[PDB]
Order: structure tokens, then sequence, then C-alpha cells
């Protein structure tokens, strides 16, 4: 390895005796082969040094002599790959090592090996890429070039079909990491002339700015499991999973969908309305001809807080297991399941006749008009700005309460010692607050016990709560007057697409079967989805 | 609209506001445009949460209002860049 690892072009001269200075002597054990012990680069060996290098000689010597072309480097900021002296050549940008590599060099390499985590070189291609403008060039040429040459050495295999060891394909590991450029070419594959067969898109017919595409479906739910829409959709933890989904073989199969099952969003809309106006009428007719529908209304009542709650339950810990929380997009679950427990708890209360029900009664009824805003998604275009809630809320919002009640709580406590409050602390806390949204009241205390000196600290408790909101109105504006982009209707979109893929399934009692999107079309010897595109931008 | 009724229903039922809706719904009215009470009286059974709702509704209703207002900067920082003298000339 130190003959090796040198930076002057004459040091190949100097191995030349050490070829065989060692190979026709003793070695029982393999005399090339040898991997460092440092426990960071553990199988670094001597061939990934040769192809680090950028040389050709040094690693032709090697594999003549004999060298292991399967030896894996494990240990290690790393720098990731593929643990492969093949990945390392691909991933460096070297046609003529990785040519000879596995063309004839005696031994030659497999195109389709595994790195100890079910990897293959295509799979370290897609994961070393980048969404900027110059690596995504050598990424795609390397990607194609070695596509290419597995069709013309071994044409039996398919090389985009070899799952990983978390069962995924190069398609899905780009959808899943959030790779936007290398997805893309993938899903737009074109390969125009002999290489027809290994492509993607095939265009039917062009006539001015009119095309006819037909794109192939490997990526559809129905008859699929752990597809790209689901990816993309619930196993992401990326900010451009967005940016993802209004691709052209997605946009339109997503639109087919929700086109399909609009009726049923009004449906269960009008469903959850009449639910709501019942639950009113009976929440408002309290008990302290009309006395038979009360008895009916509590168990109406009593039933839909059943179903929901089983829904929930079905929802949550049966489909969405190892949800991991990751980003809170899951915003009203949590709310649809708080009410629902809420309602039944009130209403179990009648067993045992406790007078307690009638706080949560009214908590129930609280939430569920205020649920009612989930279903303002389908509406129209309704929604493409009613995402500008819960942006910097979550973060920004939290410390402004947290201190704003220190504030209150200090200057509470500073107004009951000094002192018109008796001996109670609620009366001043809630005066204290009373103070900032309705009128209050200010005066010399009651013109007794010492009086006066308790006025001069309340003048710096405005002062502290009138900054701090105007600290809280500045970052919001900054946050908005900046940094305002016209991505909502990647939100919205990405939006209907959940909504869509969640009511696909069907309901917890009445599991409704799958529909498959496309023809079974044929090209040569495949399932294909038709989209036109217009584009004036010809030329 | 729908926020208000809630909250006014809610309140009514619960028994700060009294009797009906309509006047129900005034009292929270009222709370927007500055004057508000937060005595929740002390005669009430279920003291406490009444204000509890009255927090909850103010917290929405400042929200709402900082949303809306924000929407509307938004959409005047777009088109103010050249469009003052045409639609004046165009109204003429």
């Amino acid at each position: 390895m130190k003959a090796v690892l040198n930076l002057q072009d004459g040091v190949n001269a100097c191995i030349m005796p050490l070829l065989q200075i060692d190979k026709d002597s003793g070695n029982p054990k393999p005399l090339v082969n040898a991997q460092c012990i440092d426990e960071f680069y553990q199988g670094h060996s001597a061939l990934h040094i040769a192809i680090e290098k950028r040389s050709l000689q040094c690693v032709k010597l090697l594999v003549e002599n004999g060298a292991d072309v399967h030896l894996r480097a494990c240990g290690r900021t790393c720098f990731y790959f593929g643990e492969l002296p093949l990945s390392l050549a691909a991933c460096t940008k070297q046609w003529d090592v990785v040519t000879y590599l596995l063309e004839n060099p005696h031994q030659p390499a497999s195109l389709e090996a595994t790195d100890s985590l079910g990897n293959t070189v295509l799979h370290a291609l897609v994961m070393i890429a980048d969404n900027s403008p110059e690596n995504s060039a050598l990424v795609i040429h390397m990607y194609d070039g070695l596509l290419q040459m597995g069709a013309r050495l071994c044409p039996t295999v398919q090389l985009e079909e070899i799952s990983n060891h978390q069962g995924l394909t190069p398609l899905k590991l780009a959808a899943k990491e959030g790779k936007i450029e290398i997805f893309r070419h993938i899903l737009q594959r074109e390969f125009s002339g002999p290489y027809q067969p290994l492509s993607r898109k095939f265009t039917e017919w062009c006539y001015g700015p009119v095309r006819v595409s037909l794109y192939d479906l490997s990526s559809v739910d129905s008859w699929e499991k752990n597809s790209v829409l689901e990816i993309i959709a619930f196993h992401c933890k990326s900010p451009n999973r967005h940016r993802m989904v209004v691709l052209e073989p997605l946009n339109k199969l997503l639109q087919e969908k929700w086109d399909r099952l609009v009726s049923r969003f009004f449906f269960n809309f009008a469903c959850y309305l009449v639910y709501m106006f019942i639950f009113t009428v009976v929440a408002y007719h309290q008990p302290s001809f009309g006395e038979s529908m009360l008895l009916l209304g509590h168990i109406l009542i009593l039933l839909g807080g059943i179903y929901l709650l089983l829904g929930q339950l079905w929802y949550f810990w049966r489909r969405r297991l190892f949800i991991w929380i990751s980003f809170m997009d899951s915003y009203f679950e949590i709310l649809f399941l708080l009410q629902a427990l809420l309602t039944v708890l009130s209403q179990v209360l009648r067993f045992m006749e406790t007078e307690w029900y009638l706080p949560l009664l009214v908590l129930s009824l609280v939430l569920g008009w205020l649920n009612l805003l989930y279903y303002t998604r389908g509406f129209q275009h309704t929604g493409i700005y009613s995402v500008m809630i819960q942006k910097v809320i979550l973060r920004d919002l939290l410390r402004f309460l947290l201190v704003y009640l220190v504030f209150l709580f200090g200057f509470a406590v500073a107004l009951v010692s000094l002192s018109a409050p008796y001996r109670s602390i609620l009366d001043a806390s809630l005066e204290l607050f009373k103070f900032t949204i309705g009128m209050g009241e200010l005066a010399f205390q009651e013109q007794l016990r010492f009086r006066g000196v308790v006025l001069l600290l309340l003048l710096a408790y405005v002062l502290l709560t009138y900054v701090l909101l105007l600290n809280m109105l500045i970052a919001l504006m900054s946050e908005t007057v900046n940094h305002v982009a016209d991505n909502s209707w990647s939100i919205w979109k990405l939006q209907k697409a959940i909504s869509v893929l969640e009511m696909e399934n069907g309901y917890w009692w009445c599991r409704r079967k799958k529909h498959r999107e496309g023809r079974l079309l044929k090209v040569g010897t495949r399932w294909c989805f038709r989209v036109e595109e217009v584009n004036w931008a010809a030329w």
C-alpha cells in the first residue's frame, strides 16, 4: 500500500520486483488482498487506493496479478462511495477504469453485487446524488451508461428491479431520500433507438405543440405494496416532498383519482354536518311527546362517538404504525380522537349518574365545530392559502406564550405580596390578563394599607407585554414579506394526494377493493397511462 | 360566524353570557370591539370552564385576525409595483 500510495508517476517502476518477491515465496494466506484493521478503514485494501489515484496501469497490473475485485471497505465525517471498487470507480467518473473492470479483466466484476447493506452500484449512485446542477449531470450520465452496458453484457437480469435490504429499489430510494433530480429523470426516461426496451416513456404521436405519451406505471398504489405514492407521502422526511408530486406521470394520475372520489368527500362532509346539528340540538335542550326524542338523541350521539373512536383507533395503531411523528402533518387526527374520546366519556356518566358530565359535553361541542375546518380542502380551491396557518406558531407562538405566562405570574405574585386583592392571587392574576384584552381597572388600591406604591410597578408589565407583541409581529412579518413563494399549489396538491390515498382503502367496516389505473398495453418483447401535453414553447 | 355561533351555543348550554343565543352572541361579539368582561360571576356552578372557553375564543379570534392581516399584506405587496396611475386613467 505504501508503495502504491504515492504522488509520483514513476513509483509504478518499483512494484515490478515486489510483484514476484512475495508471490512465489511462501504466503499460505494470499498476498495482495490485505486490508487495514484500523477500525475506521476496515477493508480499504490496495485496489481502492489505485482506483482513487486516477490510475489505470496500477489497477490493470493488480487485477492481472490476481487481486480480488469483490473487496468491500467498512468503517468510518464518512465518505460513502458504495463499499466496492466498481462503485468507487463509477462514483469518481472514470469510464476507462469502469469499462476495464467489468469487460474482460479476468475474473470480471459483477454488475449485481451487494455491499452488506443491499445496495448496488445503481443504489450508490442515487444515494450520493444531489440537487445541485453540477452533480446531477454526472449522476445521470453514469446511471444511463451503466444501464445501457448492463443490457449489453447480461440482458437476462433487470438491474433496476433488484431490491435493497429495506425492500427498496433505485426508483423508490430516490423518492424516500428526496433526490428529485434523479427521480424525475428515471420517471421520464426516453431512450429512442436500439435501447428502446429499457425506457419508461413511449411517445405516441406529436402534432405542433401537442404531444401524446404513454408513461409506464410501477408507481400506482393499487395492486402494489410500498409503492412510490405511499413512500413519497408517508415515509418521507424531506422539505421537497411537495415538489416531487406535481411531476407529469403523477399529476394526471392523482387528478383522475381525485375526480373519481370527490362525491364521497362531500358525502362525509354532509354526514358530519348532520351529526353536528343533531349534537348541538340535543346539547341545547337539556333535561333541566318530546321526552322520547331525548333518549334517541343520546343513543345517536353515543353511537357516533363510538364510530369515530373506532375509526381513529384503526387509523393509528393498525395502519400508520411506526409513524415516528416526524413533522406533525396529522394536525387533525389528534383533534378527532380527542373529540371522539370526550364525547363517549361525557355520555358514559348516565350509568354513573354524575353531574360532572355537563362540562365535558360542552367541550365536545366546541371541538366539533372546530373540526369542521378539516373539510375545507376539497371545497373549490379554498385551502391554497389556508395552509398559511401552523407555519411558525408551533415554534414562535409557543415561546411567546411561555414568556408571557412567566411575565404574567411574576408580576401577579409581586402585586399580591406587595399589597385590591386581600388573600387570593387568582383575582390579581385574572385582572392582569383582563387589563390586556378587556378594559381593566386602574386605581390606587382602596386608599388603605399604605397604597400608591403598587402603581409604579404596574407601568412595566404593560411595556413588556407591548414589546413582546411587537417582536412577535415583526418576526411574523419578516417571515412573510420576504421568503414569500408561490409554492402553495404544491401544498394543496399534496394535501389532496394524502386525502385520496386515505379514502382509497375505505372504511374500517367495509374494506373496499382496489382499482388499477391504465390499460395493459404492450410495446415489445406493461401497464401504461396516456397523458396529453400542450406546450407553446417550441423553439 | 361559525366560531361565534359554536362558542355562544356552548356557553348558553353550560348554564359570562346568559339566557338565549342572540344576547349571548352579542356578548361574544362585544369582545371584538375592545370592551369585555372577565369576572365570570360567582353564583355560577360551573365557573372556571367558562373562563377557559372565553380564553380559547379570544385566542382563536386574535390568530384568525393576524392571519387575515398577513394575507392582506402579502396580497398588497404584489400588485402595487406599477398600477396606480393607470386605474385612475381608466376610471376617467
